[PDB]
């Protein structure tokens, strides 16, 4: 007659940082989907200043969470979409 368990795996997977700014933005980016989102469109959603959207949008690109993609249009812009996505294909 024995009891007790020695070895359990219980982890949800939280993100470091005592701030909820980089988490609110990243969520808005993934929402955009394959199409992606414009750095600006975020400023409004993330309700954060440009200086914040710039550092945030980038930071994520470092955590392999998102990436910078450019639409077929030859216009000076910058879209951000999940890093897992494959993006545009050749043809």
């Amino acid at each position: 007659g024995s009891s007790g368990s020695s070895g359990d795996s219980q982890n949800a997977g939280k993100m470091k940082g005592s701030d909820n700014q980089e988490k609110l933005v990243y969520q808005i980016i993934e929402d955009a989907g394959n199409k992606g989102i414009w750095s600006r469109d975020v400023r409004y959603k993330s309700n954060l200043p440009l200086t914040e959207i710039n550092k945030i949008l980038k930071n994520l690109e470092s955590k392999k969470l998102i990436k910078a993609v450019k639409s077929v249009a030859a216009s000076k812009k910058k879209v951000y979409m999940l890093y897992n996505l494959s993006g545009p294909s050749s043809g």
